[PDB]
């Protein structure tokens, strides 16, 4: 069934997570043929400002996410950013995540795929589609079997990323496909310490991605994103959260009976 | 109503146009609420070679394409590349089309709105979405009041070129929008004396495009298009022609409740 | 001898040519082993917004030229936008210069090509180094014998150019290879209805030209660059011209022994 | 006193290091005006295949360069991956080189300021000039004193670079920079399993760097480039390392009268 990843950006607090995997475990039950996931990440280990909100730690960060998946039973997602974190973040996490701009960093993906978990790989900013092949090449061979690949937008000139949709279906030849609204649609460090971003391009290019053909799509959520401590710009409000998912379903089943073979 | 603007890419003879629009008038009795336009150049004066094919003169087409509209009853568009040709091309063109390349030439622009024909302007590779804005207004300028923008795709890197869905909902703030499927997937330069393309991501461009949102799609065609005299990699079977616009007004029909209001 | 184009981008009033004139006269006297052409646009039939200054028109200019040619003995060079524009440009330009928006418009080139005068293309901002050796074929089609092919920057990102200094060995292959210390700095549509520019890059910039190897630099002047009718954020302060030329001839002098053959 | 950080791409075997370190030392005594630095990673730990070479271990590392330093007496340098590498690897490393990939890598940034030796970090092919002044904020944070910021090129499309000159004048307002005349000449997963290059644009590039103002200069150099077991088309001969750095030194003598003031 079809993917959809949703969350707070950072774990600001597991009170944020609960008031955020509630609304999720709702939809969870309302669109029975969705596969949800609850995602959000224990630290933000690559923010431009030395100053910007980070996180409260691993430690913290896990325990959080145990809490969201035993209180609603919904499964987890989230990050690692150094080869250590595989281990003790697979406890807790169903699929483990791998950032954009480590997603060549051979080690990490290793340690990934050594937790026998499922891993979602980011591809980089700076990767060409058919590159990601061996990135996958690199997962099964560390033992890897459910296998993820996030379209989240190309560097397209200074401070700004363009989403080739000619990659769903290349990158599809070698592993299931999701494409990240959230992350496309943000803007490079365009607000000098930080990186802002176009939210009104959400959810268009969401359809696109879907009529195109995907088998998720990745989407952060919050409750007042302008109040959000990471990457408050594009996060997505939790009422328009449902809006939306009905929208990519409708989609997808007038779509689906046009996308190419694998 | 849907806008399907569609032929071979240019006049390679009265006899292939003649037979291409057999085909686009059985589409348009087909699909009533489709409002078709048959396109083809009378002049490819940009082509990269010397020793491409250019055309068979202004005269030949503006008659092979007048033969055209008497024998199907079909609306007429074709591009013009110098000022003294809007009028005569007016004689015979519902909508003037203005090359990507000289998209910025104002004379160009004012002579296609001096005929009181409508315009459509094929975006520049170089150009962005917002800068578009000064474009209609040039063509308001000279009297033009049905007025297009053409996607077809941005310079990104040497010999590729990258479609940024963002610009669908921009460029409608001041006119309506195009999506040329064909070019958008063309490699500039890519064969050495001629360019080259990826017929594989017509369709499902095309799926992204009316997903998103747009008033119209451009589509060339050719009975044989490996034998097209231009843009040969890019031209679309003219027998699949039928079910790529069925498929589009489905997309299109699910998804135009989500169009986000300008 | 190295070749140094320089005038104010428009002909804004041949009160301008002429205090211009003056000066790359007197640099001219100055500078014996540089070939100096006095540059300026008889209309600017590109800009951004219908608002915009254009120019007195075609007799004017070439009345305009022709004064600073008799007045100075300097050769001139000015560009043309249309076919029928190159006979009575070439009574007085001693190089036609075409537009980076029309390279690839044939008819233009060979037009330019058929009156005998020597002629400079400027690189498209879409255009790739290794597409330029059509454009070269083409002019000499058509009878050219003196071809220069000018860098002026490659599209990256929306309004925003780089320069890929790759492609000044690449062009050289074929054609005697210009440098525009100007047009190479500034930012497409970046005041919304107007190109903007960073005048600070300039001079690094055409070290680094001078550095790899180049036959001549183009660069923009104006008494007061801030009052330019046209690309104001770019033209350099007369004052400047003569110690940048002076760190030009310094820069070659030391690095053409080190310049790659054929 | 210039900058020139040189060496094998990867520690493939004492042989190359001493080989190498040699003629390094050779070159040292002969330009006593240059600060030479012996670079050479331990480890590729983002290869494109995860069957390319890699390394022999951090031990086999740091011990073979110590050799190196204490053999010619010359200082070293090397990159780090992960944060753990940061103290053992900076007990022979006088400069820590972050990798591309990881410029943004708060953690790395930081560990390897902690340890109090010097900084260089590789500006990311997603990284726009005036994004690096965040990362001078964390190094400065973290204890830095001495750090250096190098440009390799930026993302331009697909499977290739281009280096942005304007990016040297605006990165020394916060930091010393470093050109990297190997790296930004290369391709990016070019040759399918491994990256590719250009070895024929090294020199007028790095010429351009001095011609426009850095403070020193990176190169990967090798007796057998095309016997290399990592970026084997865009190392340098060794033999050609001399006659290499003679020219910018006059280069440099000429242009730096001409630097502007930050």
């Amino acid at each position: 069934k079809f993917l959809v990843i949703a969350g707070p950006n950072a774990i600001e607090s597991e009170e944020l997570l609960l008031k955020v995997g509630e609304e999720i475990k709702r939809l969870s039950e309302k669109f029975k043929e969705v596969e949800f996931v609850f995602k959000s990440s224990f630290d933000k280990a690559n923010r431009s400002s030395i100053h910007s909100f980070r996180g409260h730690g691993l430690e913290y960060g896990v325990k959080a996410l145990r809490k969201v998946k035993e209180e609603f039973g919904l499964k987890i997602t989230t990050d690692i950013h150094e080869s250590w974190q595989a281990e003790p973040v697979a406890e807790v996490a169903d699929i483990i995540q791998i950032p954009a701009f480590l997603c060549r960093q051979t080690d990490l993906l290793l340690a990934a795929a050594k937790t026998g978990r499922a891993v979602n790989v980011k591809k980089g900013q700076f990767l060409a589609p058919w590159d990601t092949k061996n990135v996958v090449e690199k997962l099964k061979f560390g033992g890897a079997k459910e296998i993820y690949l996030t379209e989240r937008g190309t560097t397209f000139g200074y401070n700004n990323l363009v989403v080739d949709f000619r990659s769903l279906p290349i990158m599809k030849q070698w592993a299931k496909v999701i494409y990240d609204a959230t992350h496309s649609v943000q803007l490079p460090g365009g607000l000098g310490d930080k990186s802002g971003g176009m939210r009104e391009f959400i959810f268009p290019l969401i359809r696109a991605a879907v009529a195109v053909g995907c088998d998720g799509v990745f989407m952060e959520t919050h409750p007042e994103p302008e109040k959000a401590l990471s990457d408050a710009p594009t996060a997505l409000p939790l009422s328009q959260l449902e809006g939306i998912i009905e929208a990519i379903l409708e989609i997808r089943e007038v779509a689906s009976k046009y996308y190419e073979t694998i």
